């Protein structure tokens, strides 16, 4: 559960979250409730259910990295627990909205009087095939169209195996909040509702880039060919995800390492401490990785320096903050920046400050010599940037060894 | 909730209830979960959903006498809460088992390993039409065929507006328990699960007769005609329900006033006390029903005697018991017996005894005189009978005024 509550990521919030004590709650989407055939209906690999089946809350993906469930704690059941505590009413349409007789009529009638409308969306994928685009699973496009027609307070919650296309509605003023919650396992619903009701502020951030379009990603991501010897050439090199997005100058929807809270954090007092170094003595096994500065005592993974910064909860509510550190290694055709540290502060009171610390190892500031076939620390001007996301970096400094 | 717990009526138990702490639980039937269109989707009179809609748990009937619901505490959600406390697993097939791709296979894969299989059945009906027969609503017949195919520990729970036909399954030894929970309103699951698990023994009993066949009841119960002036001739007279079965020598599957407990009760010490009479002063308003014994100072509703009996809990668990009193009023063309009292003893411990008391009013022992146009107490022998149902009557005596 605590994993779910720490992961769930807030992408948009025009004022609707956290919920106070809404009296009339509307829920949309089979994602909000059980698989109609049972949590384990899809079998040993969570891939045997029909393509149109209502599989319910998307708690894991398809294939060999799935597992059986003792139960699922559905969002609806958890939302209901909370409604009942508030002496409120709650109603869910969980059928296929396109194919079920009266579904659309029901939604039209249910939503206008709701204080808030949740829409649960999912996007299953699996081992054995690739997603054909950023397409919402089942009836999700429809759900969303209906929802914004009849309600001005839609809160979208996505259970997905990756980025999905929400371009149609993400800038609709009627969509007041959007959250992704990934694949939260069995404690799906009870990990989420605390966040929505504001018992714990959301603290999770995107572990990849949310581009406005599949066309903004590394070309030829999937090659389709009947050719007896199929060929993908990684001609983009090191430039995947936000590295690609950064180098090409492409603004995504939501950047790598982005995710809102219910409060704001102000960054301050950047500090690089050259005296804060230490030898790697802890790791279980060692590589035979070659590097310039090697002298028979030392390591690629020695922490050469350490960098510090200060966050201040400048908001109105307690909240956790994932601080990120990026470095610009100099060189030719070198990423605009690369993440070389993160430190999550837990539950920072309003007005309070905490120090963020980042141990930079040697390898963290090195390049591969193609010619000499070793790791070496380049010369040049290293940019160090610290902040909230891969594009929210209010503190830079420069280092030159 | 409490009305639900006090009402649910146990019709069969081969040994499977109460549940201890089963580790693997299977659930069958859309009646186990929510209306897929929302609890109030059927609208202002619970009647506007499509004839095949999966309306979920039948918490009330259709028509002017229905009402909106602020939520539904589904059987599935209530059973799951117990599952979780027992560190167990629970899975529900709640689709239409005859029309949903995969449903039947999923049922076949799930049941054989389950420690217990619950099937939730329903039978909607509404103002404006009569049931065409006793058949189960939706896919209930199919669920019951499937269940007894793949599981030897099937427990059946019926949400219904009246008697249904379960003659195919009720004497199948794979059906280990059968309960009817009628129409429990918004607290459907949390009322039922305490009874199954044995936090409270079941104490409800049937408020009508449950015949093997619709053919066993009063003939011409629903007249179907296009005649301009349709006629229903009540030639049966007072002989409806158990009066019909009793007089005509027909054996029901479960008689009027039948319901099992998790313990047994022995009856003793029938006492008819002619000294224990009382004048009627408690009515809010009075009738002007003529009666023969009227002396200006008395009333058809005076209690004229009181009968007592004793019940003892002769089993091994605490139970509540509804004790019933019937009187054979003598005369031409008279019901074999007529209910004239009931008394529910609450939570009688093992070994303990309690006294059951039954005030008998003058009207309770009277007949109407067509010739004289007044009520009178006939001459002859009155048989007074006491017991646990209309056919389980261990105690009797004759009163001859
Ligand atoms: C083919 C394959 O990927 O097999 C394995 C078995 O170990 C492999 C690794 C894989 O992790 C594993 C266990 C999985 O967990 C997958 O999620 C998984 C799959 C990806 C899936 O794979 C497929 O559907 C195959 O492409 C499919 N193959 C073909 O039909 C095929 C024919 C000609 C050319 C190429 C392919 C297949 C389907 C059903 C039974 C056997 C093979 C089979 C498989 O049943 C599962 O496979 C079997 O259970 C199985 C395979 C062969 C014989 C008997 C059983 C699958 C599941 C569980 C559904
Ligand atoms: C016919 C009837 O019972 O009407 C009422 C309106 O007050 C009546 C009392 C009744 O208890 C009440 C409120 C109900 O709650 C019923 O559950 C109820 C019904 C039984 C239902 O009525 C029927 O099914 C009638 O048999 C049905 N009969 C006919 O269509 C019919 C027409 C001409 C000649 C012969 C028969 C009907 C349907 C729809 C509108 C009017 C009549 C209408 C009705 O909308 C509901 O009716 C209306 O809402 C309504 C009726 C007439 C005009 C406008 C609205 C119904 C509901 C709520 C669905
Ligand atoms: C509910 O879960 C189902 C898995 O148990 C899922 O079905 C599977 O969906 C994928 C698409 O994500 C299908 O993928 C394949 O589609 C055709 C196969 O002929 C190929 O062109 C593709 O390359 C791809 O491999 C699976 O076929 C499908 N599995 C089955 C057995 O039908 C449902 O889609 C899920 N429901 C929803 C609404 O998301
Ligand atoms: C679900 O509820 C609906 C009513 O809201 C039921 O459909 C009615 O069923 C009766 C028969 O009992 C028909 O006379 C009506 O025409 C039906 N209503 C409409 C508008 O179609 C439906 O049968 C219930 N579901 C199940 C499976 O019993
Ligand atoms: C001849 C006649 O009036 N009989 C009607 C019948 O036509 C109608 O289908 C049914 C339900 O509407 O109600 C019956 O009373
Ligand atoms: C006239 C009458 O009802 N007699 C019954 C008798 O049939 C029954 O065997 C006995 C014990 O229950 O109680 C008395
Ligand atoms: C927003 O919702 C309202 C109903 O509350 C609807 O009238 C309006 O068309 C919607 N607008 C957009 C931009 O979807
Ligand atoms: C991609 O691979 C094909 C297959 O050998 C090759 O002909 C083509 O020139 C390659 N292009 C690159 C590496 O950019
Ligand atoms: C009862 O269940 C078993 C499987 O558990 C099945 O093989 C058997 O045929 C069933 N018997 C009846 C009478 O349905
Ligand atoms: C119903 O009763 C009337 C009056 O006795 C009678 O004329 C009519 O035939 C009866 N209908 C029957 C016999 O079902
Ligand atoms: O980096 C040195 C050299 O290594 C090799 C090739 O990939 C060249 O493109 C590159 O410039
Ligand atoms: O590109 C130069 C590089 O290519 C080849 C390797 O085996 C190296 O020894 C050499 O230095
Ligand atoms: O062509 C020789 C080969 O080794 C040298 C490098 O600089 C590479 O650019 C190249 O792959
Ligand atoms: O730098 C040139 C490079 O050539 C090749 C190898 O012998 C390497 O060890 C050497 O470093
Ligand atoms: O082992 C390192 C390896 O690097 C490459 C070449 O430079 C070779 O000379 C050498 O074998
Ligand atoms: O049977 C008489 C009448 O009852 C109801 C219908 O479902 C049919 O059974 C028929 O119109
Ligand atoms: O119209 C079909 C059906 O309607 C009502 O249920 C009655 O009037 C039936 O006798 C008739 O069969
Ligand atoms: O009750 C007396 C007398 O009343 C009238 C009819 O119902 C007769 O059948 C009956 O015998
Ligand atoms: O005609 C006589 C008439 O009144 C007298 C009673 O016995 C009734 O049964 C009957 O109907």
């Amino acid at each position: 559960k605590e994993i779910g509550s720490a992961s769930v990521t807030l992408l948009k919030n025009t004022g609707s979250l956290p919920l106070k004590h809404p009296q009339r709650i509307a829920v949309l989407g089979n994602d909000a409730t059980y698989n109609v055939l049972g949590p384990n209906a899809c079998g040993l690999a969570n891939s045997a259910c029909d393509i149109d089946n209502l599989n319910g809350t998307l708690t894991t993906g398809g294939g060999s990295g799935s597992a059986l469930s003792p139960y699922t704690i559905t969002p609806l059941e958890a939302l209901q627990k909370r409604a009942i505590e508030d002496n409120a009413e709650i109603a869910a349409v969980v059928a296929n909205s396109n194919t079920t007789t009266g579904a659309e009529d029901a939604i039209a009638a249910l939503l206008p009087d709701a204080d808030v409308t949740f829409v649960f969306l999912n996007r299953y994928s699996e081992e054995g095939a690739d997603a054909p685009d950023f397409s919402l699973g089942g009836d999700g496009d429809n759900l969303m169209d209906l929802a914004v027609t009849y309600s001005s307070n839609v809160v979208v919650v996505i259970h997905t195996t990756g980025v999905v296309d929400i371009e149609k509605w993400a800038d609709n003023p009627n969509v007041t909040a959007i959250l992704v919650a990934y694949l939260p396992g069995q404690e799906a619903g009870n990990s989420l509702v605390p966040v929505l009701y504001g018992d714990v502020a959301p603290s999770g951030k995107l572990p990849w880039t949310w581009g406005k379009s599949i066309d903004d990603y590394v070309p030829n991501g999937v090659v389709y060919t009947d050719a007896y010897s199929p060929q993908s050439n990684f001609t983009e090199g090191v430039f995947i995800d936000y590295r690609w997005f950064d180098k090409m100058g492409i603004t995504p929807r939501y950047e790598f390492g982005f995710g809102l809270s219910y409060t704001t954090f102000t960054y301050s007092n950047l500090i690089v401490d050259h005296g804060r170094w230490a030898k790697d003595y802890s790791s279980v096994m060692e590589t035979a990785e070659p590097f310039a500065e090697w002298d028979g005592t030392n390591s690629l993974y020695d922490v050469i320096f350490t960098v510090f910064a200060t966050i201040t909860n400048t908001g109105n509510l307690t909240g956790s903050e994932v601080a990120q550190l990026y470095i610009s290694i100099p060189g030719d055709n070198q990423p605009v920046r690369q993440l070389r540290g993160f430190d999550k502060i837990k539950d920072l009171p309003v007005g309070d400050s905490a120090v963020v610390t980042f141990p930079i190892r040697r390898k963290d500031v090195s390049s591969w010599s193609v010619v000499d076939q070793l790791w070496y620390v380049p010369n040049g001007d290293f940019l160090i940037s610290v902040g909230g996301s891969s594009r929210d970096l209010p503190l830079n400094t420069t280092w030159t060894p």
